[PDB]
């Protein structure tokens, strides 16, 4: 027989080797209805890659051994073949189609109803399975782009076929396969887990390794951690390997004092002995400890073993009817074993590198954080204390609207505190002069609610005024020629949905982008012209003004607040107004809070100054600062080009007298000005 | 002979394996005189997709086979090539060419006459047919979009064509071809219908699913449904398995328990024994009446499939000629087939109760539920209990202005009633002070004559002053500006046969803005500015307005009515308002209506707390309720923001204490007023 | 100045990456590199007498060509201006020199 | 093919855990060792091109594997090797 390609899935069923499956059970049943559907039996199944779908599939086929199913379904029988191994059959083709018709006919002349799982179904373009007039079955699944592109593109295959989609499952269905594969991989390493890790992992692969998809992901998650614990208690203690290196020098010593001849070889020799006394005196008891619990484990493992091994093998008999032996079997070899458990639990239990056998959600932390070279410090941080905390926080980055600031403070708690609409994400439009930050206000949100820069993004109406640019840039349905480029907005909510939204010259906007946009504030998502309607709940949305800013004199008073009101409710749809978190305001700059600014600017300067070992000592005098301030503030930018303008007007000279050298080692950077010019004062010429 | 890429359906017709379709008969005596002439006889159907139009050329083929033929046609051969899989499945053209070229010139080797179908004529495009015209036949089907794009472009290859139509199916042809499918569906499944049943369901299959198209539409839900009965026929009753789970356990235990010396194993023996014996006499009655109407199902299937065999044997040798052995079967067979088939029917029924064979609608409605989001409790009324409820029902929703809503519900009644102008739906004008629940009101009728919102689109009349507005929503001819978007009404009803139109504030839509719509109106219809056609008679009209607000003075009577009335009808064509079905009237919303309003807001509120886990109870004091009122009523727009000020006011420190914890799960929120200021009072300290 | 804006955005990307983002996404560092562009729109400013006035002017004639932080995300603004006679006649004692080299 | 499973069953032919490292193991695919996991063991090395190439077209190998590029290293990193070959290539040439 050619079952050279194919693996028979309820042999392994049987055998019980295949993973547990779990959750996913409507599904189940209505891939089982598809089959005995007449018209159309084809389960073409739909998903993400990786997500196991396999997996699925299997575990239709594991319901399926139990013979709890469909009874015209329940004597036939499942496998898959590899379609990557039939084409590995020959080179060409043509020797290939041989081979094929030789499956096809080899399942035809075979006298039993089984069908085959076509993994990654759409491989069939490279046909031949038009032989599907029910004498057959099969099973379709891959992903839905090749779908779309080789099968959609066939209507006498297609109207034979009847799309299944897959929903992505969420945190606590994580939680539920997690539970349940937890005993497996702990067996597979002889380890032990606790929960809350599981739960906090799961949640964080969620929120940032997020290149691949749920469940999966934090599967192999646990599955590192796992291997790196169980690495350290398969490795020697670090005691145990010092000792180890110590006594064979030590015994080095012994001997080759051993081969002179003089008292002070003789002395060393003896302490040498002693030395290597001790150390072995002392390790015998934590080298046993350890062998010790070598072999507790390994009596767990191999228990664990052929307990598994007589239960499978007594589900089977059940299965069967084999009475006499599966009771006995069951009634005496099970309870034994549950013994031989119990009392090695309790001796590991009474044994107290001593490791932990059990994992820490801290690994998990160490793990990720390699994983992305995130601070480890904020992540155990429960998303809960930092909104305890952020508003001040965030403060101590900028200042000027503390209002603004614990306003939107309060819009993300209520978010977090699930008090509002589960789905439509927190909404932003801002208006007031530039200068302030409000960019950099975004700037240290996102890198302290997501703790990246990246999580930015930016949007300018201007490039997004036409009808065509709204296009694009959400990209087009592959029928039109968006299907290269795609919608970057589109493809950044893909790659990272946990991130930020920034949108500016708003006011020069294309309407209908505009109303998409609006759509996105109730529809917490975009239905994209292609149907993934891609989630935006882990998103935040900020729009740009500076209009009525022109109303801004230095000062707050309601007056222009409404001014301003009417100002925009003109602009746009009043009901698309109503979907800010809240109308989103700035003001005018005084003195004071700009001077402050200049602080934290010889701030970074000294902080730059840190960075390498040069020791400045920046002295900037009171009216330095007021010149400064004074100076650089735009009544267009306001200092934002201080800034620069500040930059240039320190770093130059100080540089000058750097590559000089003349102001030397731990000197003092003593910031002065010269009537009306500032000019910091070299401390010495040549 | 490369036929093997090509079916005989000709063949498959005298095989019998094919399903009899109805209706577009005189489209087949069209295309069948078509065939007839000389001067161009091979045709394009013009054909839109998913109509199944497949079932049509079937039926064709099946009356051709037939003597229904005109004697030039006597023996040519409607066979069937997968044109799809052969082109596409090519890797290279080359072979894909010369695969074109031999069969054209195989089929040029007609030994007999043969006429093969062929789809898609475009995608032969991407000029072979050379001589199509000569020594070839044609049987081409599309939409006239195809035919446009590619055909209509050329002009040999399409003038060699001729161009016939096919509609969407009414419904009449769905019940009549759906009454006909019911005998072969059954006998693939041996289970029961209920022909209203199946009409309910088509008609639903109507209502929604304009995704796809009828009849196939509905032929496959029903087969999805069958499907189910039949698993659920298929499948053993449950309580029998757990009871057979439970006696495999107990036999498990029995043969544990008997090697076992003490009275508690054999006392519990005895146990399991004597209960052995109960539940088997207990399932085993209901076991075999189980097996016994299986037996009778499958009696039922085989019957109807020799009646089907020998009945076709009979028609086979019709077509033989063997009258004598075809009438020998015919009066041997039939009718004793048929007094089988009704002493089954006799016994089934004496029979009657676990499992129906029969296919209740409600089944089919929670199929299309979970196909829609929408329990079939609401898919129930056929808009009659829509009616003799409305007034209650949207009551429950918003209240204040029952004479308002009660005028609604009159003409709403009277369109419903099919005695009011159908062509004109009953269009209506919201006059009253804003900020009122108006678009809420708005959004609850769309609702409640269609449970879902995406039957009501957005479209004030305040962007809708002018000609240009004019041309941007009637769409214009390609040469104007309110054309490249289509129209936004045009598309609004392009897509949907039953939806409401709003027309917001349309005292800012001009006169000629009036009158456009009356174009529209009169008969709910007009022709796009695009050039397509368009009729909504099914949908829905209503118009708004607010200058009535000023008339009225804080506590509706006709005095101030009267005048209003007035303004209207000298600001807006009297003739044209008298297609206003009613004017929508409205008053001063007096503060209980208020008091009420808030309190459904802190419901909402409550509801989502219970939507979680974290849900305590809100409680609004009177006084607290009152004041809030009296605050955020906005005399400019009711209490419209009074909304955002309530859950701005309390929800925020609400949630500031919760995920602080200073009170608990389910305590009360104690909304309580002091100073005027209400704070939410807390109950845990720090 | 001709540029299309596009190539202008990845260009400072550039200037604010220290690497690029390519179709094959790798990204490569230009750290260690610096960059060049020019333009000549001053010319109806040059006039030769340094004056502040025309710098401006300038400014904004490129202002409305860029983005402002693109402008400033720039390290510093380059300017030029004619030649003095007597700067001019040395180099072409520099050309001569170059000959008299050759 | 034949020598490769020789070879191939050679290594089922083990004492202890056989591992066989294997570079450049685009060049099997631009499938044949799909037959056993737990009995082969290998580690994939090549250039990022060559994985989204080869790596990342077969979905079984898709989730067969698990990528860890190198960062290039540093000089200083450059400095401290440098001396460990250093000794050994001067005792290779004795200055």
């Amino acid at each position: 027989n050619l079952s050279k390609f194919c693996i028979d899935m309820t042999a392994m069923a049987r055998e019980g080797k295949i993973d547990p499956v779990i959750g996913r059970e409507e599904e189940i049943r209505r891939v089982i209805r598809i089959l005995s559907r007449r018209t159309k039996n084809n389960p073409v199944l739909i998903g993400e890659p990786g997500v196991g779908k396999t997996t699925i599939v299997e575990g239709l086929a594991q319901r399926i051994v139990n013979a709890d199913v469909p009874d015209n379904l329940a004597a036939c029988k499942l496998l898959s073949l590899d379609v990557g191994a039939l084409v590995a059959g020959s080179k060409y083709r043509g020797e290939f189609e041989e081979r094929m018709k030789g499956v096809l006919k080899e399942i035809q002349e075979s006298k039993e109803t089984i069908i085959l799982f076509v993994d990654e179904i759409h491989l069939l373009m490279g046909l031949k399975p038009m032989l599907a007039r029910g004498q057959l079955h099969c099973i379709g699944a891959t992903t839905l782009a090749e779908y779309r592109k080789y099968i959609e593109k066939d209507a006498a295959f297609e109207r034979r076929f009847q799309q299944v989609l897959v929903k992505e499952p969420s945190i606590t269905e994580t939680i539920s396969i997690l539970r349940g594969l937890k005993e497996k991989y702990e067996v597979h390493h002889g380890v032990n887990i606790a929960d809350a890790a599981i739960v906090a992992a799961a949640n964080l692969a969620a929120r940032y390794l997020t290149s691949r998809r749920l469940p999966d992901s934090a599967v192999d998650l646990i599955d590192e951690a796992a291997a790196a614990v169980r690495v350290a208690r398969e490795s020697q203690p670090e005691i145990i390997d010092s000792l180890e290196r110590r006594l064979r020098q030590l015994k080095i010593e012994i001997h080759a004092l051993s081969r002179e001849k003089d008292e002070a070889s003789k002395a060393r020799l003896a302490q040498a002995k002693q030395d290597a006394q001790n150390v072995e005196e002392e390790l015998r008891p934590l080298r046993e400890k350890y062998e010790r619990e070598r072999q507790r484990g390994k009596a767990i493992q191999e228990a664990k073993m052929k307990l598994e091994a007589l239960r499978v093998k007594a589900e089977d008999a059940s299965r069967m009817g084999d009475h006499s032996r599966a009771a006995d079997l069951q009634y005496y070899a099970i309870p034994e074993q549950e013994a031989i458990i119990k009392r090695l639990e309790a001796e590991k239990a009474a044994a107290d590198s001593m490791i932990t056998d059990v994992v820490g959600p801290d690994q998990i932390n160490e793990i990720v954080a390699r994983w992305t070279g995130i601070p480890v410090t904020r992540l155990k941080t429960s998303e809960k204390e930092k909104l305890l905390h952020m508003e001040q926080a965030l403060s101590k980055i900028v200042v000027g609207q503390k209002e603004a600031v614990q306003s939107v403070s309060n819009a993300i708690r209520l978010q977090r505190s699930g008090l509002s609409n589960p789905n439509q994400p927190p909404s932003f439009l801002f208006c007031g002069p530039s200068g302030t930050g409000k960019t950099l206000l975004t700037k240290a949100l996102a890198e302290f609610l997501f703790d990246d820069p990246k999580s930015m993004i930016r949007f300018d109406m201007s490039e997004y005024q036409e009808r065509h640019s709204l296009s694009r840039m959400i990209g087009a349905p592959p029928g039109y020629v968006g299907h290269d480029a795609g919608g970057q907005l589109t493809e950044a909510l893909r790659r990272r949905p946990f991130s930020i939204l920034l949108f500016d010259e708003v006011e020069k906007a294309a309407k209908e982008v505009l109303t998409v946009l609006l759509q996105l504030m109730d529809d917490g998502r975009i239905t994209d012209g292609q149907g993934r309607v891609v989630d935006a709940k882990n998103c935040i949305v900020v729009m740009t003004s500076n209009l009525g800013a022109e109303y801004l004199s230095r000062a707050i008073d309601p007056t222009t607040r409404e001014l301003v009101m009417n100002t925009l409710r003109n602009y746009f749809l009043p009901e698309f107004l109503n979907r800010i978190s809240s109308i989103v305001i700035f003001n005018r700059l005084t003195r004071r809070e700009i001077r402050k600014i200049v602080d934290l600017r010889i701030a970074e300067i000294q902080k730059r100054l840190t960075d390498n070992d040069r020791n400045v000592t920046i002295k900037v005098s009171d009216e330095a600062k007021d010149k400064l301030g004074a100076q650089g503030y735009s009544p267009v930018y306001g200092a934002r080009p201080l800034q620069r303008l500040l930059e240039k007007e320190v770093l130059n000279r100080l540089a000058i007298l750097i590559l000089r050298g003349q102001i030397r080692e731990g000197e003092v950077a003593c910031v002065e000005l010269v009537d009306g010019k500032v000019q910091v004062l070299p401390n010495h010429p040549d």
